[PDB]
């Protein structure tokens, strides 16, 4: 199977799914490599082969620093990447139904990974099934993250910052210019995305560049108004000088310190971005997204609040313990290998971990609004991980949601609260953040896999929810009986919850909880 | 001139005011002398005299204890008893305009003084002035204050609690007995208080056997929400324990503390009551209102919230500066004779002065809402005052209008900013706790006493307005194409400012102080 691309053809394979057939084109090439004088640069446009591009395999995952905790722990092993590394990885994949649709309906996954690591080929972002089970075509991109996709110095064309944005904006185009040749619909493109990419997705809805090139976007557990989305310009600059320091890079001329940077081994950058902050956290996003002027015309709490943003439909969520999966990354006390049942003073330190840079009085005011126990000796454990997952994720969604259907579209909001029964980590961590991924792309509908029969229901009904989104603008189960999925308004602020045994409209998520994240303590 | 009441004769003397005549009946007995065995009980009714009652000068005032840090200064010694002292003080005063009125509209005044101290017969409480302006009738009461006015041992009838408002509602029933013998109508009549005394007349509100007693209420710089007002009653049995212990009355038999208590001299218990609290403050209650079971049926706060009071029209109001006067009691940096520029660290000893049982946390939490700067020198001066201001009288009368005004009935708010041209104060203190008494009772109306024309033309108008809330429902000035008075509603939370330049409708007074104290403080 051979498709006409604008740029040249590309050859596919055919993959057996569930007694049918999908056609996965893996690693086509997007964009030029963003080698040597290109290093730091926007994308730059990938010109015309001949012959047939063989897209069969996945493509090298983009330079990134490794998560080594836990080495042998498939929890914390199954985000790493699962293809080499390398600059050369502007790449993206292509799954679409067989036979050949007319006019697809197109997904396009962007990954998580704190701006930092990820890649489009881990096992959970496989888009064979939904292509499969939905007849919708899935597109997922690499995009370069770290300093090599986020460093800034702003203005400079040298290093103008937010590349990895641009990455996965020309990917975008090159969905609009070429999908219609795989049987794709370019006028019906929903973005989906989680933590990071889920923030991405919600940029690109702030984005005047990015407007044209998709319809309606989905959102988990991420958004732009988290803590760990948006580096201040100031914060840019110190550690785009900071990491000049550190490679010996310093220099009077800012050209002259990217041009320097430019003849850094990849794995030297990688070594010293670590170091580019004197206090880190385990949610620390060291090179992100920044007001560029160019991607980000304006500080996007303010384009929000104004309602400067593409007026479309948007599906967003988040998982009951979204902070649980941090905590193990540095938190006193804690351990994926024993309950991690703290005390007070562990508790205390473990604020000090995830607020390094607040005052006394900041986390004072966080112990008083999370220990008011209603003793119990997982009190504080649950707390700290309580703090983590609604300052980081739960708070900051629910408030894009709530000033983002202010403008008129309608949004719908899920709480999704199922643990997977193959969930490697411990049950303290509950329903960790990363464990929707898989349901959405409907891993669980795979017999051989080893979810429970009800997982395999649950699974099948958040695909067709996310599909018919896609299509329809609407997340419902229209066939069997379902629970109605309302409409997220600024009032009444419904949601659904999500899980295997009773789904549920319910009112106000974390109302208590947000109150104090989102009103009074950005003021500390 | 002499009328004829329920319990015998009296007989009033004619005063000139303003080319006209009012009647005054000074010094009218209206309960029992609450004298030796009847010390902190309920008043008991009096019986019928023969002859003519002589009510031709103020009676004695009730014990209490004097404001003596200011000696020879009128400041402050305005306000202390101008009557002698004595625990037969059950007395109320009338005055009516002449000629004898046919059925005029009464307003009922109850004085403030922290339920400690007080007296109807103090010249800024002089009712001649209404009476000839608006041909009201003006009645005025003492009632008990201090431990001999509220002493409490929650259901035992030696010493219930509450017993100076039921002095005042002894009075409300005579004024309902009597008063249309003065020309008065029982069916019209206004309670009307400052601070404590507004406290008072928002107690009257929920209580079931005040209800029958009058008709429309006027809260002036005060509610029973505020944090003074009420006492609880784990703080009033230590408190009546403590006094038994520092008088010689500790016993076993709780009956016998209180007979041991009927056999000191007034003066010793009036020399124990400031010990009765390990730490007070200039704003301290030692003896207050109680939930006794009699006048009080539940916490007033469940009373408010539920819509359990009288159904009729309030008109609730606060100064500019209700905090300033208190700083000289007891903060330090502070002087009525220097400009009382503060530091850092004398506001944060001032806090420790005003909020003495409060958490650390509690108290930077203040300093944090109260110290973000718009440098200044009197910053932190200003800062102090506005904090006591905020937490005790202002933010609760306005949720007091808000939650009352929930249930349907009219409410009016004003906020009180004119500073007297006459003020003993400095002028750093600004509009002053206690300085629109004189206004209301029209004391500028009288042109030997030197105030500006504007002030009497303020007073004037405060009158008119007064007297037609009393009348008819609404604090309106009909005649004078003056600003109209909107009613308060929780939504818009309206109110008018008074002041002699430009009355202004403005909206949400405080509006984010008050989310601090009513929403955030109570926590903590
Ligand atoms: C902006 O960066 C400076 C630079 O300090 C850093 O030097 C880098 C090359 C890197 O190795 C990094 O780890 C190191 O901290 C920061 O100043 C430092 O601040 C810390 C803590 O306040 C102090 O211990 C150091 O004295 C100080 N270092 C120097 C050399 O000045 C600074 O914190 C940072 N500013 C922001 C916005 O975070
Ligand atoms: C849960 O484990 C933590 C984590 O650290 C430990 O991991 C264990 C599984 C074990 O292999 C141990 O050797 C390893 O150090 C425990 O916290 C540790 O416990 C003690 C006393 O508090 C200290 O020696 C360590 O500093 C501390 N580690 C950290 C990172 O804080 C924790 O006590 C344990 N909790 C249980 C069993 O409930
Ligand atoms: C209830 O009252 C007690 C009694 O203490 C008081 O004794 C009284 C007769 C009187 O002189 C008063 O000034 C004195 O404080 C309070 O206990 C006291 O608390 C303070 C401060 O915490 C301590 O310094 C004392 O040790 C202690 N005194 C005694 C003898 O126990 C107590 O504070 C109070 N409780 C409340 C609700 O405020
Ligand atoms: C305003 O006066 C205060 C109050 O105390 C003083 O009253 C003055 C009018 C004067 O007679 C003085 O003798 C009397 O003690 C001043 O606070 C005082 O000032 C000094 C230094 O801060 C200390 O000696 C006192 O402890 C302190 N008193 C208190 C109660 O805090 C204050 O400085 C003054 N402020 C000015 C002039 O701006
Ligand atoms: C494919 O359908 C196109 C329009 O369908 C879409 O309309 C969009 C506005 C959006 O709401 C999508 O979700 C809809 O599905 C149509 O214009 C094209 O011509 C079609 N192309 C084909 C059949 O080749
Ligand atoms: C005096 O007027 C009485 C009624 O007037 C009042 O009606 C009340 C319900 C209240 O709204 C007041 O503010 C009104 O002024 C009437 O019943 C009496 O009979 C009158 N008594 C006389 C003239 O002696
Ligand atoms: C692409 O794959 C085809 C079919 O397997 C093969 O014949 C061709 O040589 C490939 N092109 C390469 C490896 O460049
Ligand atoms: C910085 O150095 C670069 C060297 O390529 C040069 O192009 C540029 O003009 C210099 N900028 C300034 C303004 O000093
Ligand atoms: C609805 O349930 C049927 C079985 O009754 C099942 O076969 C089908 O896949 C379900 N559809 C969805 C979208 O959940
Ligand atoms: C009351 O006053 C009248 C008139 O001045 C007087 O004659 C009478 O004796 C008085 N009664 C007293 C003092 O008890
Ligand atoms: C307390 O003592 C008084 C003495 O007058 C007595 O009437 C009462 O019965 C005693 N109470 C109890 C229950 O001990
Ligand atoms: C209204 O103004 C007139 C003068 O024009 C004055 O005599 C009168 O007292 C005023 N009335 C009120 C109630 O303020
Ligand atoms: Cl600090
Ligand atoms: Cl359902
Ligand atoms: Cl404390
Ligand atoms: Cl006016």
């Amino acid at each position: 199977i051979i498709i006409a691309t604008k740029n040249g053809k590309v050859r596919g394979m055919q993959l057996t799914v569930f007694g049918g057939t999908v056609t996965a084109f893996l690693g086509i090439p997007y964009a030029q490599p963003p080698l040597g004088r290109l290093r730091f640069k926007k994308p730059q446009s990938l010109t015309k082969w001949s012959d047939i591009w063989n897209a069969t395999k996945y493509a090298n995952s983009c330079c990134q620093n490794i998560d080594q905790s836990f080495p042998g722990f498939h929890g914390s092993e199954m985000w790493n990447p699962n293809t080499d590394l390398s600059e050369d990885c502007l790449y993206l994949n292509v799954w679409i139904p067989a036979p050949k649709p007319k006019n697809a309906t197109v997904l396009i996954w962007i990954y998580g990974g704190g701006f930092q690591t990820g890649t489009s080929s881990l096992h959970v972002y496989d888009g064979k099934f939904l292509a499969r089970v939905e007849r919708v075509i899935v597109v997922s991109m690499n995009y370069r993250v770290g300093a090599l996709g986020f460093l800034a110095l702003p203005g400079n064309p040298e290093a103008p910052g937010n590349m990895g944005l641009f990455d996965q904006q020309l990917a975008l185009q090159w969905v609009q210019k070429n999908i219609a040749a795989f049987g794709g619909n370019p006028k019906s493109v929903t973005l989906f995305g989680e933590s990071a990419g889920a923030a991405s997705v919600s940029l690109h809805l702030l984005s005047p560049g990015s407007h044209s090139l998709f319809t309606r976007a989905i959102l988990q557990s991420g958004s732009f108004n988290a803590p760990w989305a948006v580096t201040s310009l100031y914060e840019a600059r110190n550690r785009t000088l900071n990491l000049a320091k550190l490679t010996g890079c310093s220099r009077e001329n800012e050209t002259e310190i990217i041009k320097c940077l430019r003849n850094k081994d990849p794995q030297e950058i990688l070594l010293n971005e670590a170091f580019v902050v004197p206090y880190g956290t385990p949610l620390s996003v060291n090179f992100g997204p920044t007001v560029d002027g160019d991607f980000l015309t304006d500080m996007p709490d303010i384009l929000l609040e104004l309602g400067q943003f593409k007026k479309t439909q948007i599906l967003v969520g988040v998982n009951k313990d979204e902070g649980t999966a941090f905590l193990v990354y540095g938190a006193p006390g804690f351990s994926k290998d024993n309950n991690s049942i703290i005390t007070r003073k562990e508790f205390q330190e473990g604020l000090k971990i995830f607020f390094p840079g607040v005052s006394e009085f900041g986390k004072e005011s966080i112990l008083f609004h999370y220990t008011d126990w209603v003793q119990r000796p997982e009190n504080y454990r649950e707390a700290l991980g309580d703090v983590v997952g609604d300052y980081n994720f739960i708070c900051p969604a629910l408030e894009f949601t709530k000033k983002f259907s202010e403008w008129g579209n309608n949004a719908f909001f899920y709480y999704f609260e199922h643990r997977s029964s193959k969930l490697p980590w411990p049950e303290w961590m509950g329903v960790m953040h990363g464990y929707e991924i898989e349901f959405v792309f409907g891993l669980p509908l795979e017999r051989r896999d080893q979810y429970t029969k009800a997982e395999e229901i649950l699974s099948r009904s958040i695909v067709k929810r996310w599909a018919n989104f896609a299509k329809y603008g609407n997340p419902q189960e229209t066939q069997n009986q379902s629970t109605s999925w309302p409409v997220f308004k600024s009032t009444e602020q419904k949601y659904l919850t999500l899980n295997t045994e009773s789904t549920r409209i319910m009112t106000k998520l974390r109302a208590q909880q947000c109150r104090f994240w989102t009103s009074f303590f950005p003021k500390v």
